[PDB]
């Protein structure tokens, strides 16, 4: 296909969500209690459905099985990754996810989830659990066990425009005060080793995976490293943030006009901040904060005029 494809969004309730979804994205959420907004996804749990055009109505699940064209006829069972917003209104829980392996062997067939954090916006001390200091299993056991998290957890201090990449087999946890654009393998696997002994709105304690986390974390942790590079041109600063073996993630701050071309196979796109007008051949395509959409695979070359900010990603 040759036109944008528009995804509507889903939400899911947490005990640690709010109202950011709403107050700052203008979206109808469905609880007082919101955490996740799944932007572009395809998960089975929530697969995001066509806004426009003549797929309208579709859920991305029937565009990446029926008409892979649109996605420049890329290999894989089902469409590879996943986009959220994400309210942290409050901490969530302490957790690991399985690589692809660990995910289909215990999961029945999940992918697993490596994922990366764009933090939109967060209070003043936020933070987020990254990392751990057992040098052993048997260690990182014992130290959960006796529930040591201030001499088993690391810490970064976190601030807005930051990005962070969270290879599967990390143990981490977003804190407090955080307003997130997670992109992630379209996987929900997911191992909780502590939160915080929380009841959901069901008065129930939520779900816990100790035995699963262990076998799933890296033991010892070890930073990783990325390098980020900016380039600018008319109209747009671009920052490429990552570009890894799951997905390629990056920042365009448009000011003006911008030229662009569309030469991936297929690119994921959410505005985080402003408007714009996207126009391309003799179309115009209106875009303002809070869409999510998809540039297919023949997407012909456009621009965007505006003062807006995307967070775009592909494979
Ligand atoms: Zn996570």
């Amino acid at each position: 296909t040759q036109s944008p494809i528009f995804l509507t969004p889903v939400f899911k309730e947490k005990i640690w969500g709010g109202t950011a979804l709403r107050d700052r994205f203008g979206y109808s959420i469905p609880s007082e209690s919101t955490g996740e907004c799944w932007a572009i996804s395809a998960h089975p749990k929530g697969p995001s459905t066509v806004a426009n055009g003549p797929y309208k109505g579709k859920t991305l699940i029937e565009l990446w099985e029926e008409h892979r064209e649109v996605f420049g006829g890329v290999e894989g069972d089902r469409f590879p990754l996943l986009t959220k917003l994400l309210d942290v209104k409050e901490d969530t829980s302490i957790k690991v996810h399985p690589d692809d392996y660990y995910a289909g062997e215990n999961e029945e067939g999940e992918l697993g989830k490596t994922e990366c954090w764009y933090i939109i916006d967060c209070k003043e001390n936020a933070e987020i659990i990254y990392g751990h200091t057992a040098r052993s299993k048997t260690e990182l056991v014992t130290m959960i066990n006796s529930g040591d998290w201030e001499g088993l957890l690391r810490r970064i201090k976190i601030k807005p425009g930051d990005f962070y990449y969270v290879p599967s087999g990390t143990l981490h946890a977003l804190c407090k005060g955080a307003l997130v654009l997670e992109t992630q393998q379209n996987s929900d696997a997911t191992y909780r080793v502590y939160d915080y002994d929380r009841l959901d709105s069901n008065g129930s304690p939520r779900e816990l995976h100790f035995a699963k986390a262990v076998n799933a974390a890296t033991v010892p942790h070890v930073d990783g490293y990325i390098d980020e590079s900016t380039e600018s041109r008319k109209g747009i600063t671009i920052k490429t943030f990552v570009q890894g073996e799951y997905f390629s993630v990056y920042k365009w701050d448009i000011n003006g006009e911008a030229e662009m071309a569309q030469d991936e196979s297929f690119l994921i796109c959410s505005v985080i901040e402003g408007s714009g007008l996207l126009k391309y051949e003799d179309k115009t395509c209106p875009l303002k904060k809070g869409d999510h959409f998809i540039l297919p695979a023949q997407m012909p070359d456009f621009t965007i005029k505006g003062t807006c900010t995307l967070i775009v990603s592909h494979i």
